[PDB]
């Protein structure tokens, strides 16, 4: 068995293995990747996901979020409080105005020490889950605007042709801004190219263990647990890795910098946070491999985690008893 200790691998293409997006996920499983829940892709150094960054800030964040938490330094959850629009010029003037930008580190791991240190005693502004793309066109190789659909994988694989659509999402971070202890929606995969900034630091759990996770989210949040089978699909919850360390959970961490992209496997349950002013692309992809974690991903019922319309169909071919119960928690 390939990368039997599950750490997350890093890999370096060639411009002609850059080519085919599919082939080269297969490769990387091929190598084992998949068995850490992240992997790292370095491009080619002849490619490039557009010419500057130099005309982005008129981008619009209608809703930023103030990313409020409650607990202990580690662990606790966020809730996220609406701020008025503001533009990306804006937001990166706000992110490194005193009040929120990167303090004075040495290196990554202080910065980590800080995060964990000081994270529940702030509440930073996150311009996330912001429908778009910053891939030029002409970009033809890892263009997360152009990938396969998932609808058309799951009519490839099962024949069955369903309602929906598949497309990126923007994120724009400051110091601070914390993405919560998830799998991805039907347990897909996820793809996040870092286009520009400071540096995302990456937790992950092997998929083969993601519920020893979620074993010990339902004992640190026990009214969550009550509350919903599966609440960690509401993306709140947060553990350090120093808690989880003590409590024998096994991961990994990594820090992704401006122009890497990271991949996610199937139920590789992830948490984070950004070093400072960053910007960050993302979409959700399926493999053949996908189908059978498609089908066996949990899923929130009790209203909270109200997800895109295009999971209707995922739910309702692929989870068909539970389609009923899961739809009265959309609406
Ligand atoms: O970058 C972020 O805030 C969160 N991203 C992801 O969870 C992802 O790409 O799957
Ligand atoms: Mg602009
Ligand atoms: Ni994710
Ligand atoms: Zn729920």
């Amino acid at each position: 068995a390939q990368n039997p200790n599950c750490n997350i691998m890093i890999f370096h293409p060639t411009k002609e293995e850059f080519n085919d997006f599919d082939k080269y996920i297969a490769y990387m499983e091929s190598q084992g990747a998949h068995r850490a829940g992240l992997a790292k892709i370095i491009p080619p150094k002849e490619w490039k996901a557009r010419e500057t960054y130099d005309n982005i800030s008129e981008i619009l964040i209608a809703t930023p979020l103030q990313q409020v938490a409650s607990g202990r330094a580690g662990v606790f959850t966020q809730y996220h409080k609406k701020k008025k629009a503001m533009t990306v010029g804006e937001y990166r003037h706000l992110a490194n105005s005193k009040k929120y930008q990167t303090p004075p580190h040495q290196n990554f791991e202080d910065l980590e020490r800080k995060y964990w240190k000081n994270r529940i005693y702030n509440s930073p502004i996150y311009g996330a889950d912001i429908s778009g793309s910053l891939f030029d066109e002409n970009t033809k190789q890892w263009n997360l605007g152009h990938l396969g659909t998932i609808q058309d994988l799951l009519e490839k694989e099962c024949g069955v042709v369903i309602e929906g659509v598949n497309t990126p999402y923007l994120y724009f971070g400051m110091w601070k801004t914390t993405f919560a202890w998830h799998t991805e929606d039907m347990d897909l995969y996820s793809i996040n190219y870092l286009h520009l900034g400071e540096p995302k630091t990456w937790y992950v759990v092997p998929p083969e263990h993601g519920q020893r996770l979620e074993r010990l989210a339902r004992e640190l949040f026990p009214g969550s647990s009550r509350g919903c089978g599966a609440f960690l699909r509401h993306k709140v919850a947060l553990i350090s890795p120093t808690v989880l360390k003590e409590n024998g959970i096994p991961f990994n961490r990594i820090t992704q910098e401006a122009g890497e992209f990271m991949v996610t496997f199937p139920y590789g349950y992830h948490a984070g946070f950004n070093h400072g002013f960053n910007c960050a692309e993302a979409i959700n992809f399926a493999t053949p491999r996908w189908i059978d974690y498609g089908k066996m991903a949990s899923q929130c019922s009790c209203g909270e985690a109200r997800v895109t319309f295009s999971m209707d169909a995922f739910v309702r071919i692929l989870q068909p008893e539970r389609y009923d119960l899961w739809k009265r928690g959309q609406d």
